């Protein structure tokens, strides 16, 4: 069971920390070109691993595979599964301030909703 | 190469026509669990193939992998690539009438925006 050069193994996955700026959509499509998807956080061990990387790279945020379709309405992971705050809650959460903030990125130790077209770094994930 | 039993080959893909009702999100989940994604239409030949199936199965509509994160926002395929009306235009397009209509399905020969949570059939796609 292998990961590609420059991808990091943890748990049951391979990870690319992409230090390049893209909208959330551009990030999704970059991960897709690599046969991967934007990060889905599945458990606490996965979260703490990711967080140990994002908190050590806190100059930019990293787009992840979490988004909603309505400007407030349910968060869903890139595989279509529902969000549960098992490891973290999405931050910036009153009605008004959340307006058009429909995609999610990690910045340091915090997971934030954000305007989808914002240029940021990203994390891709592929199964080990 | 090969497609799974009950998946149909066309062009460079294998297709599952899923005759089971789900939300757009639930359809996304089902395709993801099969190592697949919701239909992405890449070309006119692919569209015409799909349309010969949807127009012969008109009792229900089929969720596909096209959605937007806000109603005043651009459609994107499930791989993050931008939508272009090469084969079809999404139908129901005046501002006020397509609010909360943020996911796309095919019904017969037409592609419509719809309320994401609506239950219908779906089409999964994976590479041949
Ligand atoms: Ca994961
Ligand atoms: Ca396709
Ligand atoms: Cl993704
Ligand atoms: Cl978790
Ligand atoms: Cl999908
Ligand atoms: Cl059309």
């Amino acid at each position: 069971q292998s990961c590609l050069p420059n991808w990091i193994m943890h748990g049951k996955s391979c990870y690319l920390f992409s230090f390049s700026g893209n909208s959330w959509y551009g990030s999704k499509r970059h991960c897709s070109q690599l046969g991967a998807h934007l990060l889905k956080i599945d458990n606490s061990k996965e979260f703490e691993f990711i967080e140990s990387q994002t908190s050590s790279h806190r100059i930019n945020a990293f787009w992840i595979g979490l988004s909603r379709n309505q400007s407030e309405g349910p968060w869903f992971w890139e595989d279509g599964s529902a969000f549960f705050p098992n490891s973290f809650q999405v931050r910036n959460a009153v009605p008004q301030e959340s307006l058009l903030h429909n995609c999610v990125w990690i910045h340091g130790s915090e997971v934030y909703n954000q305007i989808c077209n914002t240029s940021s770094y990203s994390i891709c994930e592929k199964e080990l």
